[PDB]
């Protein structure tokens, strides 16, 4: 059973795989030696080719991605030799290096080794691999919510966070065959980060808003024609919303749009004065901009939507049924302003993909 | 057959109905009664009781809607007795002061009588009692695109208008019997309207943007215990984001951001500024002042979702399961500054309820 979904899985993979890149005779050849291993190991081993190429129809399968019009030209990273924690630490510095590239960011991907009988080589235990530590004393909130839980498994294990707003949180990870994850401290050159400023209102500055400038997700799994990279961490750059709508606006992060009103001089009194709407199109705006000043890649929700609109031209033009998940697609500010939110998009899973995992931690 | 879904949509509808009000030792008897009727006729009657509430719970089960707090103070108004056009439009009209009532609108129902074989008694033809009329004469739009194919109905008919932007559109239906429907001009004294002007920025008003008071969807049909009552038109009053977001914005209806842009002194040339949310923010507290300065009824959207909340709960503590449909119930700016962005809900059809029908013109 196992083999035969692994089997079934296989063959659709290799098969479409193999005819997007134009290698569609070899596929016969290719499936019987993989029948063959799979006979022998339980398992199968991709080529470079099939590798790179899954990632980038995992990517372009992810249905509540606005930014796929990228998705062919993922930079694809295989670390599949790795062994050792040092390699792994190692190989996650390289990324965020590699995919800062100095603030002009490049879509990256690393892929380490693979589940075995479902069993993990490497558990990676960031949610992103650049992220602020969360705090809660008694009523005390510190830095970022989202993160307490994780925040207080590093301190469990070691780390001890200065308890500033934007405490860079360690990685940390787990190697198969030890009972603990390791942790070590995020070199702060690898980092970029980004105080915000607004174009027109200097005491915006006031605020000591900053970000990170690179997401990277590390804790999603890519399943490729059955095989299942639980550790695969994948970045882009940001969309402005992610980090002016959701990091700083909503109320379980960080909260800030009283103080975004105080400081641009609105009131936060009646609802009828759409003093949130305000305040979320200023620090929305400060967000753009502070990027751009900085030479750091960001994409605003308008022109994002408008790169949505010609991968949808192009899926179809090249064939290829279209799939979405309209929840996740439409901006969380304005988004009718959006084609996007005037149609619909069916949300099926088509594999290659991303999927979520269970946290260890929790 | 016929028999049977009316017979089956009665029982559960008298049993939910008359445990809902306390009377349910009445139900076998009212049934019995109605299993005769049905027998004899093919159909049934409701008590003013039953219809009553009956409408009360289709608004409570639109999925759609995020004022259904309010569903129990919906104002009935019982016209299965109209036979002639004259009581028809007198209805209408009626129904148009009695809901405007001087601008403290009253959520109200007219109903006319149900359909027979589901052979229409009368038809309704108006999208909305009160709506402005569209014209489009070789790439020469005028008024609201949406109204385009009604308004060259009316055209056909007899009707003519002055082709403003914001032409009344008149009331238009058919009676059973009839091949044509008529239209009747809608007297103005009927009808309040609201310029639309921003507390702070007097330029504004150079737009000449208004909007009428009331959205009285005037083309759905009400289902109640298996009875279709394709002529039942209602209202409630105005959330702010549907005029300022979606009537004024979007680039199918009056597509108005540019001038919006324009005369609030910012530019329109970069995404990146955000001028669309910008604009949109501006001209949804422009919308909201005019109709609280002319005392007429509104909602912020904000104010809206805090009062949809209160309608969970309520249903909850009452025993009853939740419905709605996310992408509706979002608005369509700021979604992720309420708390029904942050959840989801069950989009299952529950009856009573409204739906929509074919058009009778195009
Ligand atoms: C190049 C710029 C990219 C942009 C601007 C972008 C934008 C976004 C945004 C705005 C979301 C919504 C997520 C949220 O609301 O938290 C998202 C989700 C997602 N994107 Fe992208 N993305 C990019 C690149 C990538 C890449 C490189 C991958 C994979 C290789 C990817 C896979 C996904 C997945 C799987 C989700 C859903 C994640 C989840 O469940 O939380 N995207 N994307
Ligand atoms: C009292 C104030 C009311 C407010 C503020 C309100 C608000 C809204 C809004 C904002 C929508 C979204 C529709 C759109 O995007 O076009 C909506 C939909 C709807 N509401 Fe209400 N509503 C109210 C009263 C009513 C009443 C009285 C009824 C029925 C008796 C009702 C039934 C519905 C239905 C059926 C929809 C979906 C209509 C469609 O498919 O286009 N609501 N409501
Ligand atoms: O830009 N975004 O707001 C955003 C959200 C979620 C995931 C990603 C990635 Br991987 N690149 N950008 C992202
Ligand atoms: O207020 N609204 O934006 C809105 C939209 C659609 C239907 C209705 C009614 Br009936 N009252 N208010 C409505
Ligand atoms: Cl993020
Ligand atoms: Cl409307």
């Amino acid at each position: 059973e196992e083999k035969e979904i692994l089997w079934n899985e296989a063959k659709a993979f290799i098969a479409a795989c193999y005819q997007e890149l134009g290698k569609a005779a070899e596929v016969k050849d290719r499936l019987a030696d993989i029948k063959s291993e799979i006979d022998l190991t339980g398992s199968y081993v991709h080529t470079k080719e099939e590798l790179e190429h899954g990632a980038k129809m995992a990517w372009r399968n992810s249905n509540r991605c606005i930014g796929r019009l990228f998705w062919n030209s993922l930079n694809v990273i295989d670390r599949r030799d790795v062994r050792t924690k040092e390699e792994v630490r190692d190989a996650l510095f390289h990324h965020i290096e590699t995919a800062t590239n100095n603030g002009k960011i490049r879509p990256t991907i690393t892929i380490f080794p693979p589940e075995e009988k479902g069993e993990k080589q490497v558990e990676i235990w960031n949610h992103q691999l650049i992220r602020y530590a969360g705090y809660e004393s008694d009523g005390e909130r510190i830095g970022d919510p989202a993160s307490c839980s994780l925040t207080a498994a590093c301190e469990e294990l070691g780390w001890r966070g200065e308890r500033t707003d934007f405490d860079l949180l360690p990685l940390i990870f787990r190697m198969k065959g030890d009972e603990q994850p390791v942790w070590y401290e995020l070199p702060r050159s690898l980092v970029i980060e980004v105080p915000i400023t607004h174009p027109d209102i200097e005491a915006f500055s006031d605020l000591e808003l900053k970000w990170y400038g690179v997401p990277i997700i590390s804790d999603m799994k890519l399943e490729v024609g059955g095989i299942h990279y639980n550790a695969a961490p994948f970045n882009g750059w940001y969309m402005g919303t992610e980090i002016g709508a959701r990091n700083l606006a909503d109320e379980k992060r960080y909260d800030k749009l009283k103080k975004v009103a105080s400081v641009i001089g609105i009131a936060a009194d009646y609802n009828t004065d759409l003093w949130k709407d305000q305040a979320l199109v200023e620090l929305n705006k400060a967000v753009l901009h502070s990027y751009k000043k900085q030479g750091v890649s960001i994409v605003d929700h308008h022109t994002a939507a408008s790169q949505f609109k010609r991968f949808e031209e192009q899926a179809e033009e090249a064939g290829r049924k279209l799939t979405g998940d309209w929840t996740w697609l439409i901006p969380p500010i304005s988004p009718a302003a959006t084609h996007i939110f005037h149609r619909s998009y069916d949300n099926s899973i088509v594999k290659p993909n991303y999927f979520y995992q269970d946290k260890p931690y929790e």
